[PDB]
């Protein structure tokens, strides 16, 4: 018993939509890169259920994942299961939550929850303050209500304000002054390429950019993007994680075993006609296995909200910053618009370099030109050749544009010879970066194996 | 620890330390658990760590116990992540037996293939009530994608996690193409021919092949030629879609082909005399080898391409090379998406499913109105003018050229040349197949090839 | 109740599924078209579905389909009972006076049920797979496929055509 | 007997002719589908300047229950604000 609907100093509460946010939970761990961007602790309505997302997050930073089973040993060693509900409860909120269905939406509510009954309660005590002042000279008062109302606060995680100033960046500014060590007189601070020429405009690929790639199609564009990433796995030990959207995965690797170990691809087109070039094949294999940096993912169907759902389940299980490479990113689609491209890029565009500063990562993407370059007497690409894209033109932080002279021209000096011209470039000057272009191993030497520099 | 009938995801705790404590001990039973566990299968965190332990050292050429696990995770700082040697001694009680171990492969290999079909019916649920499928068509699209591949060798996850000893050891499994067909007949299926697979070396198995042509070209002649040519040869189950003709005329064309009658003998004058002899031979061989199977719906959205073909690679194995004639016909459901989205919705919807089912699909298209005012009147690359996103996003294009329908009293009658524009993992050149089109059949026994220096 | 009950409704769409009976109980000449896009079992509540099957044959087997024709045929085989009555036959024939947009309430119909069979499916593959009984991995993978795959959903007799019946050879 | 008004939104105005056609109220449907009478009102002198039917007002029915439709013009002061006797024209 109790009376009606008049009755309604439960200010909101929300346990029944609550019960199904760790019900799935209980039952899924996929799913905790989404519950925790909006629901945090000390969301829900009950003490019992407080404790349960608090050892749910111990757990997710320990690697360890959550069923009932493991989270029931993980509470029998820190003095838990006596107040958390018991054994049974984890086992009445495994049997009476059928749903292995949405978790995205009752997340919502109780965030929608709280916030109303955090205000509700926040007006309970600043209008308490008048109905009972018992004399702290209101001017005083002013700013109780100050750290009341602006208590509802939300720091899980880093940079925030507040608790920010500039010299608390300034010893970040002397950890990156740090360098001189591996490299005393040579080379790059962030993660490498590897050649004698790229390295001076771009210093290395830098710790949060957005490194575009763009060529004309089939001119050489997984030529140097897995070349790049072959260099950047021998030289981070890292988790350097590719998505290769175009090729199969065993296709990846049927020219990155020619260009790792410079075996020729007729050696592996046909059958294996050599028996010297084995140890070249067998050693290389050994190595690729002496170090497990490069990683591959071959989907298709990639919209840029699920890449956040792989490339932060590599560099959370395993080490840290890698090279998160993503070729062709127009087969990387967009179902939301399903319009022009000027908008289905605009959502890449605002992805892609929100991948590149929570996990720090160089996201060498992929994108190529539209087809009426093919008429400009001057073939190369410039800033106004992406008319298809849109906002990537800006959103990116190196714009790398691969001509080739030899694939568009056949009374080419530039045999062999692929270019880079920086199209873009934030922190640098422009220029071009002239490779030698030896794909028959899938490579691309320096240029100044041959003669001259790059002019 | 109570056991009850519970809603867990299923894995075992005890049968992880049971095989753990055994390759700790033993490094001969490594050639045994290696081939049956992979990676990515254990469920702690740590416990995949120690694995990768034993897969280091033991191609290093050294061995594995207690002593040396502690030696190269301090070389590599991942050992107070598993914990040092407090924990890996407590693997040291676990078993003296060399038995039951490919058992405690078996049920860590059986709770973690049922573990890998519950982030498929959630990979399901939450797309749906919460649309990245964005209508309903291609909302099973991803339906479906996420459960065929499933049912493979069963190695595979659902995609995500593939360290690179899972896709080495899978290169060289792929690489063991070695001991049939030492001649260039090469891993793809077939063409039949012995001038083009030596420069395509056969339809790469997983590749989105484009053909194009004009009207007045012969293109379904070419293309059902190639397919009776990988029809009767390797052993698939060869789908065809097609909607320039409807299905009858499709089967009227090719039993002109296989049987080497004129299709001019099979209305007019008709199966009379002595063409008797020859289709109720192949009538014969078509009859019971149940490949060519053929579909000519007009209403081809890419997801009923799709939604077509997964039963024809459910019921078999699959490397279906689906041929789908005129792809300008396929309709999408939206309709005021334009003919510049349009085939941006099909060139990125072939590439994507040619590449589940492994299957080489031939689709055919057609080049604009202005080809035909050029001079040399090959069909290049800039001149597939409809939308430019197929241009892009193919594999093998061969635009075919039959120089006497533009042409009177020039010397190259009957010799279709199969340009070969857009190679991607081979070079370029050019074909020429002989056209003997009163059969609609192609080979270059009288060959139009120079073939002397 | 409160409104965090929008839990186990699938879209469905009462509005669009009111419609298009609507729209055939006043317009007969539309069934043609309607029928092809949408079948039966895409309606979401039962009166919906038995109502279109009680249109079994009736574009061309001598009935125009209005009340009259409907409630004649309703009792010969027998559900003018509360499967609808006769009072909500008016409130499907007078209150949807619906126009000639029946063709945009029929892909609604369409694809707020392919949506909706996507979750028993998405069910019946996880439930399934907590409660392992005497069958292996090798059931769950083909129990998991040929359950997504009966969703196509089914029209008629199409896939395959030659050599399957191999009578497409002989067709020609 | 309700006499009801209404108005109509800027998508009458794609078209070149600004006649009030019957599929105008469709855009909220419960007024095109329980209208008994449609009355729509035209006038051209405010449309347009050089046409001869200045301040004479042509009343469309788009739709009636138990008759005819047709075309009733109307004239009207444009002083005292007073719609007016026979059709003012000829036809
Ligand atoms: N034997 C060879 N000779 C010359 N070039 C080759 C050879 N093998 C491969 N290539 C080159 O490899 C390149 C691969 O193209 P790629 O950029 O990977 O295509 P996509 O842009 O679709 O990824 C092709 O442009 C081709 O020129
Ligand atoms: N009796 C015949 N002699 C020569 N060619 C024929 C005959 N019957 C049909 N064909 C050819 O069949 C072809 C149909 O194949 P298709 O490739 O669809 O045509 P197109 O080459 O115009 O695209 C036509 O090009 C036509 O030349």
């Amino acid at each position: 018993r109790d009376p009606q609907v008049a009755g309604l100093k439960v200010p909101p509460h929300s346990i029944e939509a609550e019960q199904s946010v760790l019900g799935g939970l209980m039952l899924d761990n996929e799913r905790w890169d989404d519950v925790a961007e909006r629901v945090v602790a000390d969301d829900f309505y009950t003490r019992p259920h407080r404790h349960i997302f608090t050892e749910m997050a111990r757990l997710q930073e320990s690697g360890s994942p959550i069923d009932l089973i493991t989270l029931a040993e993980s509470l029998e060693r820190q003095g838990q299961l006596d107040s958390v509900g018991g054994f049974a409860y984890l086992a009445e909120l495994s049997k009476n939550t059928p749903s292995a269905a949405n978790i995205s939406a009752y997340a919502d509510i109780v965030r929608e929850r709280a916030v109303v009954r955090e205000m509700i309660s926040v007006a309970n005590e600043i209008a308490e303050a008048g109905f009972d002042p018992q004399g702290r000279t209101s001017e005083d008062l002013l700013d109780l209500a100050e750290s009341r109302v602006f208590k509802i606060a939300e720091s899980r995680a880093n940079k925030d304000e507040g608790p920010k100033n500039i010299a608390d960046v300034l010893d970040a500014t002397v950890a990156r002054i740090e360098q001189l060590f591996q490299q005393p007189h040579d080379g790059v601070t962030g993660v490498n390429t590897g050649y004698d020429d790229l390295n001076k405009k771009t210093a290395g690929l830098q710790p949060s950019d957005l490194i575009i790639v763009a060529a004309r199609p089939s001119m050489g564009k997984t030529t140097f993007a897995m070349n790049l990433v072959e260099n950047a796995a021998m030289l981070q030990d890292k988790p350097v994680l590719i998505f290769s959207l175009e090729m199969p995965s065993e296709q990846i690797m049927m020219r990155s075993l020619a260009s790792l170990s410079r075996v020729d691809q007729t050696k592996i087109r046909t059958g294996q006609l050599d028996d010297e070039d084995w140890a070249r094949i067998s050693g290389t294999m050994g190595i690729l296995l002496e170090k497990r940096n490069i990683y591959i993912d071959d989907s298709s169907g990639l919209t840029p909200t699920e890449v956040r759902s792989r490339a932060r389940r590599i560099a959370r299980e395993h080490g840290g910053i890698g090279l998160i490479m993503i070729d062709y990113l127009q087969l990387m689609r967009v179902p939301a618009l399903s319009d022009n491209r000027t908008l289905e890029i605009a959502e890449i565009s605002r992805s892609l370099k929100a991948l590149a500063k929570e996990l720090n990562v160089p996201v060498v993407a992929l994108s190529q030109l539209n087809r009426s370059l093919e008429q400009r007497a001057d073939k190369r690409p410039v800033n106004s050749d992406l008319r298809e894209s849109g906002s990537i033109e800006q959103d990116a932080d190196l714009i790398m544009f691969i001509y080739r002279d030899e694939v568009y021209h056949e009374n080419s000096d530039l045999k062999g010879i692929a270019e880079i011209i920086i199209g873009k470039q934030r922190n640098g000057p422009i220029g071009t970066v002239r490779l030698t272009f030896n794909g028959q191993w899938s490579r691309f030497d320096n240029y100044a194996g041959p003669q001259y520099d790059d002019e």
